[PDB]
């Protein structure tokens, strides 16, 4: 769960996420599936998620606040984050 980029002007960049950080914990919980970060995100536009990060083997608490975008039905939540190349 390494961040391959962040998007300028979004969520993550505001809540000071960056390229390569590896998201540990959400909510106090080890994030042991990329999916479910992905779920927290989509599911709760405006809420604060409260991350525990490692970057550069150093530990750091961030938070994550979705924003909105209209979804096809029913608005998500959107950070600008650009998962890991596969």
């Amino acid at each position: 769960p390494v961040l391959e980029n962040v998007q300028p002007n979004s969520a993550a960049s505001k809540a000071g996420l960056q390229a390569g950080d590896r998201i540990v914990k959400v909510d106090g919980q080890p994030l042991t599936q990329w999916v479910t970060f992905v779920m927290l995100v989509r599911d709760n536009p405006g809420k604060s998620l409260a991350l525990e990060i490692e970057r550069q083997g150093s530990p750091l608490s961030l938070t994550l606040i979705p924003e909105s975008k209209p979804g096809n039905g029913k608005a998500i939540g959107f950070v600008g984050i650009e998962p890991k190349v596969i």
